[PDB]
């Protein structure tokens, strides 16, 4: 939604808005 997020992958960063 209105903010932003970080969660860990497998090859790199997997950011979203939350």
């Amino acid at each position: 939604g209105r903010y932003r997020r970080c969660i860990p992958g497998m090859f790199r960063a997997y950011c979203y808005m939350d």
